């Protein structure tokens, strides 16, 4: 298996040597500061280079500058997907976005972990941890989404919060650590 | 009541398709990336972009950047606020800040609520609640602010806090949530 | 004592109105501004910038713009330093960080107190404390550091802490306020 083979089946995986995903990252970081640094009115501009940067044809996302992404590609989006400024998609693992997802500001989904014991982390390498986010969902500003979570369908993620266990669907959750406060009737009104 | 009307007087208001509302948001972008992308050292040019976000004259209004707002016209200022870098004032609910404050960088004060119920909510509508941050007071860094909350004057918010409920005056208040720990002796030294 | 030899020796300084430390502090800024608008892929630029900020000559610094510091010459660096996007190094106090450091996204590291007395506080005093980040550390994104605290080697910091007190080396710790969790077995392998 090649290093971002690893990276896609949730292995150890060579992140800072490997040469095929280092120039996939720095792809991404160049398109992300493209898109920084072009004018938020530039519309048909904005929507070419974020295209680019998730190798898709998006419907309705929204990105409010500045963003970041590691590899672009690797991640998933639904329609109607509303991404406020300063939010950082660390996608080695996979991150699923669902369709009507409202993202606040400062909103980091960390896909990323390395190990523990220095002698391994200091080596480089990684394990992804996908990241899935159901439809009809709204967090917060400056939420964290931790490795391997997922938050189910038509939750809300207070802001502030530290998202280390997943979340079931029509929940409100908030906190350090976030914790389901209560459910959410998501009936047709 | 128009949706500008609306907005201010704490109703659901049409966030997402409201011409004249999508124009200001769009009017405060296009600074805000100016003003981002202005040399520090530029000072008469970054008083103007300043002054003509918030729509108003300021006096002594440190802003470091980055910096984000939705209106600006909608975030009333004191003198001497000294506000460090990558803040959000989200002002569709006006946010009042007095004389002598001082921000710390990453802070968000978001008077911004969507619908709990995603049917709604995908509709685009929202409902602010103002903030009021009183004067002679203190943001460490990483703070969030919620809608409706005001911080009393003469307190300190310590870093990280996520402010979910009001601050008496002359407090020194931490936490996720914030709460307060103890008094300040503000007495004329 | 000038003002720069108070702000190193732990007593109250004139950070706002002291000429020199204003000076330095508009070096800082505008070296940053220009780190943060090079392109990411200009290799010996960056470098460039980042050994003129740090006065000094860095040996794999990995520095992910946006970044910001106040001083640059104040934060003393290890080998092998991996800093992500949006942090804050603000080094009043001296910020030490060893060798082998990974340092997320989103991180704050804060060593500038204000008085609590507005009546001070409003005369643009600060008393800074410096931070120290041992070797082979790993830190989550979202954590704010505070003034005055030391990081062991060896440890990790969860997203999002909050690192009020200081962490014992081969630690893991968690959560606002920021606690011991477990210790780490760093055994060479
Ligand atoms: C999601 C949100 C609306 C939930 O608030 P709510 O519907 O009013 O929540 P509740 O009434 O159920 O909770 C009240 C209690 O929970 C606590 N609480 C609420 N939101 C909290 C949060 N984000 N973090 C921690 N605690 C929180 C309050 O301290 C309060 O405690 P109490 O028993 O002492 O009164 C709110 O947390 C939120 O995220 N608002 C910020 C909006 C924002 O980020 N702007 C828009 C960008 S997407
Ligand atoms: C506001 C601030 C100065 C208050 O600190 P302080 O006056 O020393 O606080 P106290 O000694 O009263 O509080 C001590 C306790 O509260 C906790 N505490 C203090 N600040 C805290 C914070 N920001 N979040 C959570 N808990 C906190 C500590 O963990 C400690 O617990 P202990 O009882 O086990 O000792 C500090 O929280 C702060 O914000 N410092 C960072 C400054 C900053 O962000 N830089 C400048 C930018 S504006
Ligand atoms: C450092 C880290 C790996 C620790 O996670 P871990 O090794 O699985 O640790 P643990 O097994 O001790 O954690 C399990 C428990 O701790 C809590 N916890 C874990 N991480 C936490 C955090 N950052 N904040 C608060 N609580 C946390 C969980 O809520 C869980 O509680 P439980 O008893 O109800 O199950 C993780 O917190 C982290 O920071 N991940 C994000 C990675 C990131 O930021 N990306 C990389 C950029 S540097
Ligand atoms: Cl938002
Ligand atoms: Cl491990
Ligand atoms: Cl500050
Ligand atoms: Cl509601
Ligand atoms: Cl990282
Ligand atoms: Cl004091």
């Amino acid at each position: 298996m090649t290093e971002k083979e690893k990276m896609l089946a949730e292995k150890w995986y060579d992140a800072n040597f490997d040469q095929y995903l280092i120039n996939e990252r720095a792809r991404a970081k160049d398109i992300c500061f493209e898109l920084n640094h072009t004018r938020p009115s530039a519309t048909n501009k904005r929507k070419e280079l974020i295209d680019q940067l998730f190798q898709t044809t998006t419907d309705n996302v929204s990105i409010s500058i500045p963003f970041d992404t590691d590899y672009g590609w690797n991640v998933k989006l639904g329609k109607n997907v509303y991404v406020n400024t300063n939010c950082y998609f660390m996608d080695g693992g996979q991150i699923t976005i669902g369709d009507n997802v409202f993202i606040g500001p400062n909103c980091g989904f960390y896909t990323a972990t390395h190990p523990l014991n220095f002698h391994h982390r200091n080596e480089g390498f990684e394990k992804a941890g996908p990241i899935h986010i159901g439809s009809n969902t709204w967090f917060g500003g400056h939420v964290a989404v931790l490795p391997g979570v997922t938050i189910g369908e038509g939750s809300v993620i207070g802001a502030g919060s530290v998202v280390t266990k997943d979340i079931p669907p029509h929940s409100l959750a908030v906190g350090n650590p976030c914790k389901v406060v209560r459910k959410i009737d998501n009936d047709l009104p």
